[PDB]
């Protein structure tokens, strides 16, 4: 309807998941259902391929097993990885990489996806994925993942928060585009810029 | 605390930046442009496309291009230009799509506006529509969200395009200033209407396809 503007017919349920998103900023410093495991130590287990070695550059790739441990020693949970190295940005030729994460809890499931800044990550910057969870008591939630490589083990430790709280009826996305459009959404309000302008009008290979 | 919406060592479990309202405020405008408006219906869009490749003859990442754009009316009146820029970055893992990422300047008589998104080069092909959020940039449309939409003609998919404009004020505007937030809007609105970046392969391996 509206050739003008046609949007897709789950943009009301996209919409729906941004006051939300807002609201947990909120409402995560202290009725739903709200999952929040802070101050984690995510122990990774890392399998880097790289395309054109010994460079680190578009064509590599990764996957990871991580096991999330909080404070008291206790294993809260398990995330399964994989990452590309896709491009260079035509503004500053940073690594652009992109991320799809599985976490699995005792009484749960959940994802994530994002985009990863290589030049910021090696700085020690917070990296964060926005969540929607997939199933038990999380597949009515929405959240994020935000992890930090401490600076002894950038590759094996991260400090590691998750934070996941019920929406209303739950966000409703089963299908793989929605939930990967309800992922790019969150992820504009947490992720690096893809592309930024250049400023002489033109997206030159660096 | 400047850079982020609560301040705080409370809050690094759930960090935003300070702009995500603004960005949030957009949401519900951009869904109610569908029902100051300008709007362009079928515009004959004239294409002067520069196109680059990195290995021909196959269409691969490195492959880039420009191109200016004339829209002409149904009445053959020039109502405003446009420069663009695109990208092939990468092969979705999943069904090697190829993945463009492009931006464009808008200038009218009477102002101007930017447009950035994802374009899947694999469904362009197809002559399938293709959409970008407007956010204004100066003049008239300073105030403005919208939404591009084009179409190649299928008699000249390289040189003329079928397109629609929508621009419309938001009261106050969208208060986006810096290049930061105003790749994060063009990011958050592209959600509704750009091609999967990535979608998950099955197999949890987002193998280069
Ligand atoms: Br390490
Ligand atoms: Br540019
Ligand atoms: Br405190
Ligand atoms: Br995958």
């Amino acid at each position: 309807m509206n050739e003008r503007f046609t949007l897709p017919a789950h943009s009301p349920a996209l919409a729906a998941l941004v006051p939300e998103f807002l609201d947990l900023a909120r409402a995560a410093s202290g009725e739903r259902d709200l999952a929040v495991w802070e101050n984690l130590t995510e122990h990774v287990s890392l399998d880097y391929r790289f395309a054109n070695p010994p460079v680190h550059g578009p064509g590599d790739w990764d996957t990871y097993d991580s096991r999330f441990v909080d404070p008291a020693g206790v294993e809260i949970g398990t995330l399964q990885g994989t990452g590309r190295i896709l491009y260079e940005r035509s503004s500053d030729a940073h690594l652009m990489m992109y991320y799809r994460e599985q976490l699995t809890f005792p009484d749960g499931t959940a994802q994530t996806a994002g985009w990863v800044d290589g030049t910021a990550i090696l700085g020690g910057a917070w990296q964060r994925f926005p969540i929607l969870g997939s199933g038990g008591r999380y597949g009515s939630m929405i959240g994020l993942r935000s992890f930090q490589p401490t600076p002894e083990a950038p590759h094996s430790l991260y400090r590691t928060h998750l934070v996941l709280r019920e929406i209303p009826g739950g966000h409703g996305l089963t299908d793989p585009e929605e939930i990967d459009a309800a992922l790019s959404l969150l992820g504009a309000f947490v992720g690096p810029s893809v592309n930024p302008a250049t400023g002489n009008g033109r997206l030159e290979p660096p």
